[PDB]
């Protein structure tokens, strides 16, 4: 038993870590957005230096339990962490807000103490204005936290199913190419700053 | 789902923090062996003001997800961690002790990061019995991580409390027969060698807390 899924990964870190430490690195952290961002683009990720670490069907408990093989032994510049919204999803009636929410609080605080920069994601479901309302209280909530911690952020916005989703959830190929220039403006300014 | 087990601490949590804040509270972070130390010794908490945090069989990894609700939202001065027996003993997965490590020293940057202090603490000594053939490989996985524990203790002017090198015997490294029953749990008499040595320790960096007598 592997309950984090340290094993998906372990090969590829390990040929990483071969292949010597690198500037500039982003590693991304989130579950099937995030894994399939990889699996439509990989170009996006290997033109650029970025490295992505998603599995889909996890919670940011998974992500918690991953996140020093998957993204500190990197040595990543930056982490980008699209952490949240699906908790809620996965967890169903047992999704509670001050655990997914402490969570990600924790890999911020990980992420800090080791020198990594953090950019806080989430892909809105279109018709997210049933879990509507745990999905905007977690939103705001993360929102107002990373407002007080000075944590950049950024919103994807998903349309209505549109060119750039089919379901109003996930994104198509063309909704990946545009998120891809919002998010590298943001990593960016970060890595500039 | 609830695989960190936070159910276990949910309702006392609460009822902990509508008692009011504590300002040396200390919380232990454990497997069976802090479980059953405050099981058969509760009075050792509760007169010294600490917060007894166990689990019966989880491994660094569980812990690890437990810790903000179970140790940060406690607002503790300081928090005592043993954590590796579970990961090594493989009764919830194969061991790895880069991960098992790492889990640790999550914990310890979690714990700075929230202005509380930490006391890293030995694995203890694998108990030798009837026909168990892992005991031997066990012992030096113990040993090994231990020593990955101290080295990194060192390097940031942490405490290490070594139950270990008081509850193991010679030639073999195991336990001491005499300190357990169960395979388990320490006896009540190697709960108090430890609580010698932890006490000690947690005086050490919080100062005397005897008041009055």
């Amino acid at each position: 038993q592997d309950w984090g899924n340290l094993k998906r990964y372990a090969e590829a870190n390990k040929e990483l870590v071969r292949k010597g430490k690198q500037k500039d690195r982003v590693v991304f952290m989130g579950n099937s957005i995030t894994e399939g961002w990889v699996a439509n683009d990989a170009a996006f990720f290997e033109d650029n230096g970025y490295v992505g670490r998603g599995i889909g069907g996890q919670t940011s408990s998974h992500f918690l339990l991953r996140f020093r093989e998957d993204v500190i032994k990197l040595a990543p510049a930056l982490v980008v962490i699209n952490a949240g919204t699906n908790d809620i999803a996965e967890n169903a009636g047992a999704y509670n807000e001050e655990y997914t929410f402490g969570n990600i609080v924790s890999m911020v605080e990980l992420a800090r103490a080791n020198k990594i920069k953090v950019i806080l994601t989430s892909v809105l479901p279109a018709a997210a204005f049933a879990a509507t309302q745990a999905i905007i209280n977690l939103n705001t909530r993360i929102i107002n936290y990373a407002i007080e911690n000075k944590i950049p952020f950024v919103d994807y916005f998903v349309e209505m199913a549109s060119s750039y989703t089919r379901d109003g959830v996930h994104p198509t190929l063309e909704g990946y190419k545009v998120m891809e220039a919002l998010i590298k403006k943001a990593i960016d300014k970060v890595l500039g700053s």
